[PDB]
């Protein structure tokens, strides 16, 4: 069901940008730590870096998974060309709405 | 104006959610103090409830607003009706995004306790 998709990659999405969130304030508890070694200060450092692109890759491979559902629905003949160009154009909604609500965020915690 | 009215929506809810924040945040507080009384914790939950049910409400009628206001120009025909069709699309989109915050926070002041 292609509806079924959409609704799989919203849940998806918006668990990573959840992710993000618990992750950033994770950091941010731990930035104020006053016992801090070089080991840990440089690696909440990156970690910050990578929490970021653990939410872009997985916005990604959250979209790549839908599109891929997608085609395997067309290829057995349970949906037509109307219906695969609206999915691909509700789609791309759902990739730059979600796209902003990580940037919401990450303007959020930045600000410190 | 539509667009007026949505964006008056999502800054009456965007106060109603900060509001809810402000007021958790301090029983939050509030809440670890040791000496309470078995009356005060009971005081505490109170003002929490309340809390809660004005977010709730003051959400509703927000949008019960934002809906009467859209009613009304309709009835003078200001809005076009593949306007009124877009219009309660995007406002019940401010009104999950809204309850979403509300409900975070609630969450938040849960688990913190």
């Amino acid at each position: 069901d292609p509806k079924k998709v959409l609704d799989q990659a919203k849940d998806q999405m918006e668990n990573v940008v959840r992710t993000l969130k618990q992750e950033l304030e994770e950091l941010a508890k731990e930035a104020r730590k006053l016992d801090l070694t070089q080991s840990e200060k440089i690696e909440l450092k990156l970690r910050y870096i990578v929490a970021h692109l653990a939410a872009i890759g997985d916005i990604e491979e959250a979209i790549r998974e839908a599109k891929e559902e997608a085609d395997k629905l067309k290829r057995a003949g349970l949906v037509n060309s109307q219906q695969f160009d609206e999915f691909k154009r509700r789609l791309e909604e759902l990739h730059k709405e979600a796209d902003r609500k990580r940037a919401d965020y990450a303007e959020e915690f930045r600000n410190k």
